[PDB]
Parts: C-alpha cells; sequence; structure tokens
C-alpha cells in the first residue's frame, strides 16, 4: 500500500494507492545547489519511463529528469514554483517534482529499490 522505485536518473517515485509521487534525490540536489526554477508537466500529459517532464535549470545549470513509469500526469508540486529549493530541503520529502497515474504497476519492479539505487550511486 505505499511503493517507493528509483530510476538511473537520480529520481524516486511514491506509489501508494494509483498515483507516484516522483522527486530527483539527495544525489541530484548535490550537484545543482540552491536551483532557480522547475520545468513541471501539465496536470493531464501522458509520459514514458524515459521522458524529460520534469526538468531542472538552475542559477547556471540543467538536469533531464527523465521520468520514472508511464502513466499520465495528475499533480505536480507548486512549492517549487516559488522554491526550487526544496529538493536541497528534503530531496525525498517535499521536493517532489510531479505525480502521476500509474497505468503499469508491473514495471516498477523493474526499477531500482533504494539501496540498489544507493549502490547505482556507488558506482559514480
Amino acid at each position: 500500500m505505499k511503493m517507493k522505485k528509483y530510476t538511473k536518473t537520480h529520481e524516486w517515485v511514491s506509489i501508494e494507492d494509483k498515483v507516484a509521487t516522483v522527486g530527483i534525490t539527495n544525489h541530484a540536489q548535490e550537484q545543482l545547489g540552491d536551483v532557480v526554477y522547475v520545468d513541471l508537466p501539465e496536470v493531464g500529459r501522458e509520459v514514458k519511463k524515459g521522458e524529460v517532464v520534469a526538468s531542472i535549470e538552475s542559477v547556471k545549470a540543467a538536469a533531464d529528469v527523465y521520468a520514472p513509469l508511464s502513466g499520465k500526469i495528475v499533480e505536480v508540486n507548486e512549492k517549487l514554483d516559488t522554491e526550487p529549493e526544496l529538493i536541497n530541503k528534503d530531496p525525498e520529502g517535499e521536493g517532489w517534482l510531479f505525480k502521476m497515474e500509474i497505468s503499469d504497476e508491473g514495471e516498477l519492479e523493474d526499477l531500482l529499490d533504494e539501496q540498489a539505487y544507493q549502490e547505482f550511486c556507488a558506482q559514480e
């Protein structure tokens, strides 16, 4: 009833019922810093498990956030519109980027768990 997988692009997912809350992880805010902005999707767009629908420009850099599953966007974190620094604050608490209705909960297992993701950062 709670379920959290992770991607290869330092992003985490949060399935509860039918909606997966996305955010970038601590390893991501480490490279940008103080951000400046987030490029959030529209609250009704369809996406794939590799679609840059949550880009992050910063004070002078970028990061393409390639989405975790297919499914359709249905919430976005309007906090990050005005406090794009929230990924620093708690990347994996309130620095979430978007949410999407999942279609294929059978694809979650084919992504990385938390410790497998930690190890994926130990190969950088």
